[PDB]
């Protein structure tokens, strides 16, 4: 009930071990995003872990030209 | 409330350059592979795929690597 492009600054890196041997051979590739919070985060001290949030802009899709042929569909 | 670790082999890429990788953890939804595919005559359709989101719970904070991303869901 509600679809955007997250900014290719954003993909998914994607591996399935089930096709390895079994195909052919997918590999791990990135896809982009279409749809909360995310914070990268970092070691410092003796056990502490600094975050910073990265702002995710995303673009509202109106029409199917925009859809790539390859992609991944989350939903929340 | 506890931390799931993100199946490895689902993990992030953030090139905001520098295009590195990292770990998915998640504080607290489905998943699909869309591919063109379906080709016929005139018009290609699309498959999708729902593919198996294995999290495992957290044990111990040293557990963590010292670079990764976490998500909330609420």
């Amino acid at each position: 009930p509600a679809l955007r492009l997250v900014d290719p600054q954003i993909q998914l890196a994607v591996t399935r071990m089930e096709n390895a041997v079994g195909r052919d051979n997918v590999g791990p590739k990135v896809y982009p995003i279409i749809l909360l919070s995310l914070n990268m985060a970092r070691k410092t001290l003796n056990k502490a872990f600094q975050l910073t949030p990265i702002a995710v802009q995303m673009t509202k899709l109106a029409t199917t030209e925009e859809l790539p042929d390859e992609f991944v569909v989350v939903t929340v």
